[PDB]
């Protein structure tokens, strides 16, 4: 009964004078014809191009929907109901001229009761010339706000729009306003506890139900069934009580879920409806590490922002379910949600894929704001717990991240941020003592909250990355228990580095850095066994409005994955680490031209899981080396050999004995002995074409025509003609104003069947044009 | 008083959107820090949020909130002084910060007003946080001009409410005891032989002096004196009348000799001495029932004009030389009346036609849409009293406006006559209350039409409805419905340097005798009868003729008090999107640039005694017929006589007779040769003894041409670092079609920028061919770029461009 609204909506940028303007009589070429509307299929983002643009500020602000329902309830006295999984920020909702519901909150869900003004509405001389269609007009605005959470200050987009699906949603008289299944282990994991309780939506208060509640194990075979004859279906209710013997447990290996089954069933209707949830028992050993179902499970973290190339935060259901996929086969085991609650198709996900989550409420940097500051937190909270309760994959509730970073106010006061810090803390046990609380990065809260994260950024923001045990074994010692989450580095994808390698005769920004980077943290995990586990900042690139100057500009590319799904090389570095498949990855895919003296000795490093590999340069065997995790880097599989000034093929072949599996990769490489000056000049050409979309290269050379494979010089795309750059996508080869790879940089054109010059810019430096044909 | 008057023009910085509280203007923030953005723009002022984006084709205009910040440096000359934000005028909502502390608001976009920021600013100054900014002192100020159905003027109106401080913003230092108003009442008696002066005044004194001494000098055209008094020990508090005299034989204000009066106020304590003057004009008007406009007791045909405040380059933002070249632009066109278009303007413009003899109608932007609720109504009260009040003394002005179209529905979901007449009679009663000495007026509100002394109902004969030829008639069948009639807007639309050899080509379903009042839909480009606003080419050919047909009839309508034309210059409207140049009413004689249009010459051959000869057809370079086809010359001069040449060759004398219609008998048909051809017009007036000439070069083409082909693009000339480039569209045989109005978008890539959204036929990204051509500037940048030429279905062209 619930319909995805994402067709024929219209979206205007900026805000309307009042409602009478969305829905009045408009005349072709009349006053009432501007502002001009922009058709849009949901869910949609104000930001999905401005966000990354280089030259704009990304836009905070209204804007407006508006679409035409077509409305046919199936329940006798239904109900009709909109249901938001999210919309940023301020939302307000109008049923012809008629306001209907507000919300605050751009990440938690929320619902809008429009019955009554679809009657009154369809009943009117109005509803004549919308011609039996009933008109929807929603305002959107994501404005900055000091008493909003969260922070302008915070390092990613606050976004604006419907960028969460928006439902309809029919519903009898007597329907489920939440359901709570309140489910327990016990340490010896025999015995399971299930408390099945629900809140009822019952607006014409219809006295009595008959309620069924059935509970299926994995297989979906009953294990409890009962209905309970004319119950009052009103406000908080007790459905059953139940002990489980010997529960299906859930674990990250093996994600196994319960469904518990409900049905209401009056004279005027029968309703059902299902929801899952899983048994597991969690223990956070004092000062020591984590435990699932009775053993230690180093959690094996990663984090990730609703935001995708092309559309920001209006990622749909298939791209979620792509990125998921792609954590668990990287051997994710945990993941923290950015800084605030994520769509429910998320979750959903984790508890399937067998990912343990922490999510937290935006009270993200800042400071402490007013009354309507601290409101919105504590609803915040409480909505995240009461609509998340039942994931088995929830393990912690975040209370917020950095919040000693002040100057949101004219005054920052610790002792206040402290005791509301306590008052959320305490609420989180009221809703939900199952759970763990926790903060990141607020030392002087870090006595308040059950599980504390520090910052340690060690080899990116400080440090050297051979300090990260030493820093994690302090830090742990501070606070009961102890989970890091955030650590990591950037790399401009495509982008290597020379000065990170181990050459035989360090690259911060380049992949070939952050790689050993990785690699050093995962090796030092494995000789921590009272370390709870950590979690990677982020999985994917995502945009972020306080770096302009990015080699991607408004671009974090601290991921492991471009924002377009395209793996970067510190992917394989995890999946060699974290994962069974066999894999076998050379490091240097998307590097064309190494660099360096004719005789010496390069390094080359393979990412791979298998027991030993063998590698080849050139056809000619270099020997083969058998895996060892603390051989650092590359555990054992790495080599020193020369390189051919000219063209090289490396070649690996590796074995994994468990799997009696062999697996082979390869890749060609250029090397360059000449040495090159200064930037002089961009050599621009076509790489490619497939179809409509031709891919231009551009190459930064020296006076003598040297290419200058350190250049990190921003190359600016322009075109005048019939084409269109593909770009503002958030990637290294998506955007018009780009630093240069190695001296490099792509772009895909689409053509449009037509005939467009490009121009390739650079400072200092002749502009340089390629004629596209069709 | 310029001495004491600062104009903050240098050293801001503007941010288009809202900030998420004052503390984020303020606050602490190091390079590369989350505070470092969003990135604010560095501007001179005045500014205004919309200079580029209402005339760029692609965009909505921005509707919305912005910023400005400054620090300003504070040094108050006199002891104990004021220090005093005066707006000229800010659009629409305007919110003004000292540091963090809001010290004052204002809702209305076009009159002036102020702030006493004395308090606020020895408060900072005083505290920790004045060390952090080195001796200055942090303003910010929010502007928004987000839309608001409970906001006049409506967003129904064809104009942009522009947004931002785009009128000058001045810092005003005062001593402890200054003038808050100064009124002077003058009343000419029936003889124009004695003329009556009250001087009144408002003081601000904040510090409660006791005493004051106060001087009045009143000074005539040269500012010499003819009256002055001291009063000795006068309570400087509140309203005080200063002065009562009776001026014999005053000199009168006209609009062909224009001379002012000055009311010069000094006001002494042992500590200060402050000085402020006020100008006014002695002059008589009547409004005759049923009959004309007297000035100083002789019939006066109003010749009029309107002008937005919007320019190219700017918008709303002109600067005072701007307005000083506009406003003679006018006069030497032969104006002397002006409605200065739905809305108070800057005082500048007034002090101006005062100078320069120009007769004014100035009114409240209740402009379409109905009437909103209690706050809208505060509002329009509140900007009529603002107006009167502050512009109260210029004798320029006749009429204060109450409002345009307020029959145009549909801002609100209910439309109510009377609640419409109720207010408009009370705003028409509260500008008699206070002042009585001058007329009312509305347009286009039949409903109203018994409320206000003077009305001007629809009449856009040949545009908007009917033909122009039923101009006259439907002037006389409108005059009787109303006591005083004064028809205030006519015209049409050129895109400027088009041309056509059949000005009346596609004008053959309009029909005669049914009105020329626009009506709803009529100023929309689809639907709606025949008429030449939506059928015409749009040609320059054709206004000349509409606009010559007008001014010859208004010689032979001696009840006519007079009429304005709409507007003077081209401006920016973001009701047109699909206008042949996207956004812009083009309407006006003169283009948003000033560069005046053949239009321009028409008016002035009408309303000027300068000696002048325009032969029309200066920005036509192809001209087109059949080999020996006879064709029509029109030449607009004021000379008594003129001769034509024809390459070399003389046509003739002519007499000028304004009957003689078109062109006042100053026509003739000539044989064009093919190719290039010198037409040479000379004409002598009697009464100046003086001899005048024009020449221009036109080519002749009889090759007929098939539909648009390709685009031939050329660098036509340069400029230094400017490089003008044309666009000639051609048909398959490459003859130049010479008749097309295909629109043609230009692109850029490279190291130069296109010279683009001015809101011109030759500063448009987009726009439509005027004879098959379109041009451009190309700003160069000392490099290299390649401009491509785009229009649908043909194929695309492309330029390069090297330095
Ligand atoms: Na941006
Ligand atoms: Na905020
Ligand atoms: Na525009
Ligand atoms: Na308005």
């Amino acid at each position: 009964n619930k319909i995805r609204l994402t067709n024929n909506w219209e979206y205007l940028k900026g805000d309307l004078g009042g409602i009478w303007e969305a829905v009045r009589p408009a005349a072709p070429g009349s006053s009432e014809a501007v502002p001009i509307w922009q058709p849009v299929t949901l869910p949609h983002c104000f930001n999905a191009e401005d966000a990354v643009d280089p030259d704009v500020n990304y836009y905070e602000g209204p804007g407006w929907y508006k679409t035409l329902l077509a409305i046919d309830n199936p329940y006798r006295n239904g109900r009709i109901v909109l249901d938001f999984d999210g919309a940023g920020q301020k939302t307000d909702v109008y049923v012809y001229t008629t306001h209907v519901g507000s919300h605050v909150g751009g990440y938690d869900s929320w619902n809008v009761d429009i019955t009554d003004a679809v009657k009154a509405f369809l009943g009117s001389k109005d509803a004549e010339r919308f011609k039996g269609k009933v008109p929807l007009s929603i305002r959107c605005d994501n404005s900055r706000d000091l008493e909003m959470i969260p922070s302008d200050l915070a390092d990613f987009n606050i976004y604006g729009g419907l960028y969460r699906y928006l439902n309809l949603v029919y519903l009898p008289e007597v329907s489920f306003e939440q359901i709570h299944l309140e489910s327990s282990l016990s340490s010896n994991l025999k015995e399971g506890i299930l408390k099945v309780k629900t809140s009822f939506y019952n607006p014409e208060d219809i006295r009595k139900a008959d309620v069924t509640v059935s509970v299926y194990d994995v297989d979906r075979k009953p294990v409890f069934s009962k209905t309970l004859e004319g119950i009052l279906p009103l406000g908080d209710q007790l459905l059953a009580k139940m002990k489980i013997k010997n529960p299906v447990l859930w674990d990250v290996d093996v994600p196994q879920l319960y469904t518990c089954e409900l049905t209401v069933k009056t004279p005027d209707q029968t309703f059902t409806t299902e929801e899952r949830f899983g048994f597991r028992h969690t223990e956070f050993k004092d000062k020591g590490p984590f435990f699932l179902n009775g053993k230690r499970l180093l959690l094996r973290g990663t984090h990730r922002h609703e935001d995708h190339a092309g559309v920001a935060q209006a990622m749909t259901e298939d791209m979620m379910r792509r990125e998921m996929r792609m954590m668990k086969d990287m051997g994710v085991n945990f993941i923290r949600l950015g800084h605030y609650q994520q769509s429910e198709i998320i979750l959903d996900l984790c508890d399937e894929l067998g990912i343990l989550v922490w999510e937290e409420i935006p009270w993200c940097r800042g400071g402490l704001g007013g009354d309507v500051y601290k409101k919105q937190a504590r609803r915040m909270l409480a909505n995240m717990i009461v609509q998340h309760h039942n994931h088995p994959a929830v393990i912690i509730w975040g209370l917020g991240n950095e919040n000693d970073w002040p100057n949101d106010f004219n005054t920052f006061d610790k002792s206040a941020i402290r005791a509301f810090m306590k008052e959320l803390h305490d609420m989180a046990h009221r809703l939900d003592d199952t759970r763990m609380t926790a903060i990141r990065r607020c030392e002087f809260c870090n006595d308040i909250v059950d599980v504390y994260s520090p910052s340690i950024w060690a080899g990116w923001y400080r440090g050297v990355f051979t300090d990260y045990k030493s820093i994690s074994e302090q830090e742990m010692q501070k606070v009961k228990h102890f989970l890091h989450v955030e650590w990591g580095g950037d790399s401009h994808a495509r982008r290597h580095s020379e000065d990170a390698f181990y050459n035989l005769k360090d690259g911060d920004w380049s992949e070939s850095y952050v790689v050993r980077l990785i690699d050093w943290h995962l090796k030092e995990q494995e000789t921590m066994p009272w370390l709870t586990g950590t979690a990677y900042w982020p999985f994917k690139d995502f945009s972020t409005p306080v770096r302009p100057d990015n080699p991607v500009p408004y671009v974090n590319q601290k991921g492991v994955v471009e924002r377009d799904f395209t793996p970067k090389e510190s992917y394989y570095v995890f999946q060699s680490y974290w994962t069974e498949k066999p894999m076998i990855h050379i490091y240097g895919h998307t590097w064309p031209v190494r660099w360096g003296g004719k005789d010496d000795r390069k390094e080359i490093l393979v990412y791979s899981n298998c027991d030993e590999v063998e590698l080849f340069v050139n056809g000619v065997s270099q020997g083969v080396k058998r895996r060892n995790s603390q051989d650092y880097p590359a555990a054992g599989l790495r080599w020193n050999c020369v390189y051919q000034e000219g063209m090289n093929e490396i070649r690996a072949v590796g074995v994994k004995k468990k799997e009696k599996k062999e697996v082979s990769d390869v890749i060609r490489q250029e090397y360059q002995t000449a040495k090159w000056d200064k930037e002089a000049a961009c050599q621009v050409s076509l790489l490619s074409e497939e179809g409509d979309t031709a891919l231009v290269q551009v190459q930064l050379i020296d006076k003598n025509g040297i290419r200058c494979l350190s250049s990190k010089k921003q190359i600016t795309f322009e075109i005048a003609g019939d084409g269109s750059l593909i770009c503002n996508l958030g990637t290294s080869t998506g955007s018009r104003k780009v630093q240069a790879y190695n001296g490099r940089a792509l772009i895909r054109i689409k053509r449009n069947e037509g005939n467009s010059v490009v121009a390739v810019k650079s400072e200092g430096l002749p502009t340089a044009f390629l004629e596209l044909k069709s």
